[PDB]
């Protein structure tokens, strides 16, 4: 239902804190000013696979990042708790205002991989989808 624009972030190892760095965290690409980066990674939890014959395999969660007043919580303010919600931006970003990057429309754009200002040090037991 809510299409990001950039790949997943996949956990792979249990226990570790999905989170980044303040000022670190918002993908970066092509065409988006630094003053459009804000937002939130989004957890999508409970995941699971059903099998051909029914063992119910659990996954464990993957993180989609949506632009601040876009996607699953486009109605939150930045930094409102809410389970499954980690809050990033640029310091250049004015996160009182929503973004101007529209959410993609699937039919017109496809999501684009995940990749980060050199130096921006991901969370431990997290890998990036797509690289």
């Amino acid at each position: 239902p809510h299409y990001s624009w950039f790949s997943g972030i996949t956990q792979f190892q249990k226990g570790k804190e999905f989170q980044f760095a303040e000022g670190q965290g918002v993908p970066i690409a092509n065409g988006i000013p630094a003053s459009e980066q804000k937002g939130y990674w989004y957890r999508h939890n409970r995941r699971s696979f059903k099998t051909p014959d029914g063992q119910q395999k659990q996954l464990l969660p993957r993180w989609y990042f949506y632009y601040l007043g876009t996607g699953p919580h486009a109605g939150a303010s930045y930094g409102d708790s809410i389970e499954g919600v980690f809050w990033v931006a640029n310091s250049q970003a004015d996160t009182n205002t929503r973004s101007d990057i529209v959410e993609r429309d699937p039919s017109s754009h496809e999501a684009i991989p995940t990749r980060f200002a050199p130096g921006t040090v991901l969370p431990q037991g997290f890998y990036v989808e797509g690289s």
